[PDB]
C-alpha cells in the first residue's frame, strides 16, 4: 500500500498527487476472516480510502440509529462501473510519461486501484475531440467501402484500452456510442446543428447508418476488442435543437423506435455481433418514462432493446422517482444503466475544482440514488482531463476524477475518484443490491449489496457536518458498531456465515 500524498488548491479538500515515481495504491484485495469487518474511510479532512478493521459482535444495545440489512430482499444485479475513453482522455493520458501513464491506468483498472470493469468508447468524434471526423467521411459511400478507423482509434484509444484490459483482473466490458453520422447522411449536412438522418427508417440512409455500427464493431474486432453493448445514439434529443454546438444526430422517440425496429436491431441480429446488447435513450432522465413508453410498447422495437441508458448532469436537479422509478414500474424487465455522468459543465462554474469535496459528494450521492432506483451500472464521462477541463474543440469544458498536469508530469486524483471508488472497488459484476432499513429518521445516505460469493458490502455517505454514531445489523451474522463522521464516506465489507 502507498498512501495519498495530499495537496490543497484552496477548495474544501485535497487531491492526491501522483507522478512518474509515486502514486497511492492498495495492497492486493483480501477479506478479513469470519467475525471481522473491513472499513474503508474517506473524509473531507483528508483521509483517502484508509483501511481499518473491527469485530462483528453478537450483541447490541442502544436507542441509537440501526441500519438492518435485508439480505433476502433482492433488487437488481450490477453490471459495474467505469468511465469514457474519449479522444480527450486518451490525449491527456498519453501526454504523461510512460511511468505516470501506467500509474494512472492502474489507479482505475487494477486491483491495486479501484477496479473499473466498464469503458465507454465514442464512435468517432465528439465534443471531447480536437478534430471533427467520422469513420466514413467520403460522400455517397453507401456500402461503406471507405469505412476505416483513423489514428485517434488505432494509435490512441485502442492501445490504451488494451493496456487497461491487461491491468484488470476483472473482465472489462466495452460500451460504444455515436455522436454524429457522416454529414452526407444528414438533413443539414453538418456534424452539429439541428439535423437528423435523411429519409425514413427502413431506407438507404438508415440501412447505411445501421451498417456503420456493424463496420465499427468489425473494425474493433480486427484489433481483438469485443463490445458488451452499444447505444442507439448519444443524446438523441440534442440533434433536435437549433444551433446545437457540437456533434449530434437528432431522433424523436418515434424516430428511434422505428430506426431500432426496422434497421439497427435486424442489422445487429444478422451480424457476428448479435450478442452485443442494444441500449436505447442514452440521454437525460426527464425524457423518461415517455421515451420508454414510445419505444418499448412497439413489439418490433421492444424485442431488440436490452436496456435503457441514462445520462446524469450532476450540476442540475431532476426527479428520480417520477423518471427512473416510474420507468422500472412500467418496464421492470428492461434494465436501467447510467452511461454518462459529469459535473462542472455550467459555463459559470469552474470546470476543474481541484480538491472539491462537494463534487465528490455529488458523485456518491448520485450513485446511491441510481442504485436505489434499480440502475445496474454507472459510467463516468472523460477518464482524464487537463486543468482547463479539456481539450474540447467547442470549449465545453467539464471536471474529471483525474486531472493531468503535463508541465509537471503529474496527475491529481480528485475527491470524485475516491467517491466513485468506494463503489467500483467493492461491488463486482453480478453483485445484487439488497434492502437496508433504518430504525429512525437520519441524515445519512446508504446502500447495501451482496457479492456473487455471498459477502456483504454497505456504503454510507454523510453529507452533514455532524458525526453520526450508528449500528449495522446483519440478522444472520451480528452487529457492526461504528460511526459516520461529518463529511465522510465509508465502505464496509464482511463475510456472511
Ligand atoms: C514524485 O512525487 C514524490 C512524492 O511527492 C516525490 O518524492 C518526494 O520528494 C521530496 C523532495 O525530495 C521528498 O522529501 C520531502 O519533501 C517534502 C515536500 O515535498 C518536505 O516537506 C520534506 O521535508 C521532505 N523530506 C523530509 C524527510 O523532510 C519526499 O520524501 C519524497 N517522497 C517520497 C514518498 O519519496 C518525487 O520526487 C516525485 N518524482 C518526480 C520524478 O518528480
Ligand atoms: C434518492 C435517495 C437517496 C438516498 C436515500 S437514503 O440512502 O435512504 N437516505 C435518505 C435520508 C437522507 N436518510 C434515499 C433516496
Ligand atoms: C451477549 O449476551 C448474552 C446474554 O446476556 C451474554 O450472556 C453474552 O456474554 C454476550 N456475548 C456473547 C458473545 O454471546
Ligand atoms: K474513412
Ligand atoms: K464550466
Amino acid at each position: 500500500a502507498r498512501p495519498c500524498i495530499p495537496k490543497s488548491f484552496g477548495y474544501s479538500s485535497v487531491v492526491c498527487v501522483c507522478n512518474a515515481t509515486y502514486c497511492d495504491s492498495f495492497d492486493p484485495p483480501t477479506f478479513p476472516a469470519l467475525g471481522t469487518f473491513s472499513r474503508y474511510e474517506s473524509t473531507r479532512s483528508g483521509r483517502r480510502m484508509e483501511l481499518s478493521m473491527g469485530p462483528i459482535q453478537a450483541n447490541h444495545t442502544g436507542t441509537g440509529l440501526l441500519l438492518t440489512l435485508q439480505p433476502e430482499q433482492k433488487f437488481q444485479k450490477v453490471k459495474g462501473f467505469g468511465g469514457a475513453m474519449t479522444d480527450a482522455a486518451a490525449l491527456n493520458i498519453l501526454a504523461l510519461s510512460p511511468p505516470a501513464q501506467n500509474l494512472l491506468l492502474k489507479s482505475y483498472f487494477s486491483e491495486e486501484g479501484i477496479g473499473y470493469n466498464i469503458i465507454r468508447v465514442p464512435m468517432a468524434s465528439c465534443d471531447f475531440s480536437i478534430r471533427t471526423y467520422t469513420y466514413a467521411d467520403t460522400p455517397d459511400d453507401f456500402q461503406l467501402h471507405n469505412f476505416s478507423l483513423p489514428e485517434e482509434d488505432t494509435k490512441l484509444k485502442i492501445p490504451l484500452i488494451h493496456r487497461a484490459l491487461q491491468l484488470a483482473q476483472r473482465p472489462v466490458s466495452l460500451l460504444a456510442s455515436p455522436w454524429t453520422s457522416p454529414t452526407w447522411l444528414k438533413t443539414n449536412g453538418a456534424v452539429n446543428g439541428k439535423g437528423s438522418l435523411k429519409g425514413q427508417p427502413g431506407d438507404i440512409y438508415h440501412q447505411t447508418w445501421a451498417r456503420y455500427f456493424v463496420k465499427f464493431l468489425d473494425a474493433y474486432a480486427e484489433h481483438k476488442l469485443q463490445f458488451w453493448a452499444v447505444t442507439a445514439e448519444n443524446e438523441p434529443s440534442a440533434g433536435l435543437l437549433s444551433g446545437y454546438p457540437f456533434q449530434c444526430l437528432g431522433f424523436t422517440p418515434e424516430h428511434q423506435r422505428d430506426f431500432i425496429a426496422r434497421d439497427l436491431g435486424p442489422t445487429l441480429a444478422n451480424s457476428t455481433h448479435h450478442n452485443v446488447r442494444l441500449l436505447m435513450l442514452d440521454d437525460q432522465r426527464l425524457l423518461l418514462p415517455h421515451w420508454a413508453k414510445v419505444v418499448l410498447t412497439d413489439p418490433e422495437a421492444a424485442k431488440y432493446v436490452h436496456g435503457i441508458a441514462v445520462h446524469w448532469y450532476l450540476d442540475f436537479l431532476a426527479p428520480a422517482k417520477a423518471t427512473l422509478g416510474e420507468t422500472h414500474r412500467l418496464f421492470p424487465n428492461t434494465m436501467l444503466f447510467a452511461s454518462e455522468a459529469c459535473v462542472g459543465s455550467k459555463f459559470w462554474e469552474q470546470s476543474v475544482r481541484l480538491g472539491s469535496w462537494d463534487r465528490g459528494m455529488q458523485y456518491s450521492h448520485s450513485i446511491i440514488t441510481n442504485l436505489l432506483y434499480h440502475v445496474v451500472g454507472w459510467t463516468d464521462w472523460n477518464l482524464a482531463l487537463n486543468p482547463e477541463g479539456g481539450p474540447n474543440w467547442v470549449r465545453n469544458f467539464v471536471d474529471s476524477p483525474i486531472i493531468v498536469d503535463i508541465t509537471k508530469d503529474t496527475f491529481y486524483k480528485q475527491p470524485m475518484f475516491y467517491h466513485l471508488g468506494h463503489f467500483s472497488k467493492f461491488i463486482p459484476e453480478g453483485s445484487q443490491r439488497v434492502g437496508l432499513v433504518a430504525s429512525q429518521k437520519n441524515d445519512l445516505d446508504a446502500v447495501a449489496l451482496m457479492h456473487p460469493d455471498g459477502s456483504a458490502v454497505v456504503v454510507v455517505l454523510n453529507r452533514s457536518s455532524k458525526d453520526v454514531p450508528l449500528t449495522i445489523k446483519d440478522p444472520a451474522v451480528g452487529f457492526l458498531e461504528t460511526i459516520s463522521p461529518g463529511y465522510s464516506i465509508h465502505t464496509y465489507l464482511w463475510r456472511r456465515q
